[PDB]
């Protein structure tokens, strides 16, 4: 109870601290400085964390990175789309 | 062993994906567009995670948040100095 309470408090603060910038970026679609490669690595760690949570039976590390997956994944997808739009625009 | 192997792989990628940007910002001291508050929140969870790693004997989540603390703490310390320096200069 004490351990899980502490972890959920740790969870909440880590994933939701900089979440407004992810949400803002998704809405605004301003991916001008975003690194595609740096997000790929980040997401690789995230999916792995989910797997690590399943193995160790840890709710906190599971729920945290599952949410952090869903906040970062669209940012990566949108960033890739914007670059693709740049490729076609430059090609024209 | 195989489980701890998975955690370290997860740890390495998450804490070192965006580490270059923090190291960059530390040296350049360009703390413009950096939230004091959002970093306050961040580091609070980090230390809480450190406490969680101790509590559940999870080596992987502990060292992950240990290192991540040394990437973030200088950024907040430096951005406080910058905002301070801007304030007295403006005054």
């Amino acid at each position: 109870d004490t351990i899980l309470l502490t972890g959920l408090f740790a969870a909440f603060f880590t994933t939701f601290a900089f979440a407004p910038q992810s949400i803002k970026t998704i809405r605004t679609r301003n991916t001008e400085g975003i690194s595609v490669v740096m997000y790929i690595m980040f997401l690789t760690g995230v999916i792995s964390w989910i797997a690590y949570g399943i193995m160790r039976s840890d709710f906190a590390v599971l729920i945290a990175n599952i949410v952090t997956l869903f906040l970062a994944a669209p940012v990566l997808v949108i960033t890739l789309i914007n670059r693709r739009k740049k490729h076609v625009l430059e090609s024209s």
